[PDB]
């Protein structure tokens, strides 16, 4: 059950003007693609902090990648879902060495040494990242949704022949070349936690029928992410704004903010 939203003062919608004349806004399948200037986010911030929302931040830090977690969590504090209740799970194979971050109120951190139902009762949504980056803009409750990917800053104005999708028949990830919407990354995808771990069973058991198989797919987990995303489209798609490398990019006209980027 969803609670009446209160009076709100903002700018009206404006049916025949849109709202970006030099990029896709909706995929064929109708789900947004969240670039600025399509969500008013004060809106959105009334509508899941109505619901209670509670979102999960997983990252992996293994070895040397645990340097990256002061920066990664500072940075999360400062630019993601603020307002919001917000979980962060560090999974990683030196506890000791996670760095002692001040937190938000509402906000809280588990470090998991290196299962499953933890999640579905603590969460609402999981968003997986790479941890060797950091947030510099806004990453808020826009992208929430049952299933979400992020358009690979790479390949965002390719076409379907140059995505590097796995192309060998023999292996589980295969796309052919007239097949594929989008290149997804792997470093940052999420959804509802159901949704999430549904993509992640199913990714689980196809690598393993790869690896029975003696293949293994040209980008490996990403691969198969966008193998899932292909066969069971995402509810919202985000645009490059939301994992961009400025240093291998720059900073195109395309882009109005930069708000989370691989650490140079
Ligand atoms: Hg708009
Ligand atoms: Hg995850
Ligand atoms: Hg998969
Ligand atoms: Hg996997
Ligand atoms: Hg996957």
């Amino acid at each position: 059950f969803m609670v009446s939203l209160p009076r709100m003062v903002y700018p009206q919608p404006k049916v025949l003007t849109p709202c970006r004349k030099d990029v896709l806004v909706v995929t064929p399948w109708l789900a947004p693609i969240v670039w600025e200037g399509t969500f008013n986010i004060d809106i959105l911030n009334e509508q899941f902090r109505l619901q209670n929302t509670t979102i999960g931040l997983t990252v992996f830090a293994i070895k040397k990648y645990v340097a990256f977690l002061k920066l990664f969590l500072e940075t999360a504090e400062k630019h993601f879902m603020v307002g919001h209740r917000v979980h962060y799970y560090v999974f990683t194979d030196q506890p000791a060495a996670v760095p002692r971050v001040t937190l938000g109120t509402g906000r809280q951190l588990s470090v998991l040494e290196v299962c499953e139902r933890r999640f579905l009762s603590e969460v609402d949504y999981l968003v997986c990242v790479d941890v060797d980056t950091e947030f510099r803009d806004h990453v808020g409750v826009e992208i929430l949704t049952p299933l979400f990917g992020t358009l690979h800053p790479s390949f965002y104005g390719s076409s379907r022949e140059a995505f590097t999708y796995e192309r060998r028949p023999q292996s589980q990830a295969y796309i052919p070349k007239d097949e594929g919407d989008f290149y997804y990354m792997g470093a940052f995808f999420g959804g509802s936690v159901q949704e999430v771990q549904r993509l992640t069973r199913a990714c689980h058991q196809a690598m393993m029928v790869d690896q029975a198989n003696g293949i293994e797919a040209v980008w490996h987990d990403e691969s198969h992410l966008n193998k899932y995303l292909l066969r069971h489209k995402p509810t919202k798609v985000l645009s490059p704004e939301y994992l961009w490398d400025q240093q291998l990019l720059g900073w195109p006209a395309v882009l109005r903010k930069l708000r989370f980027t691989a650490v140079p």
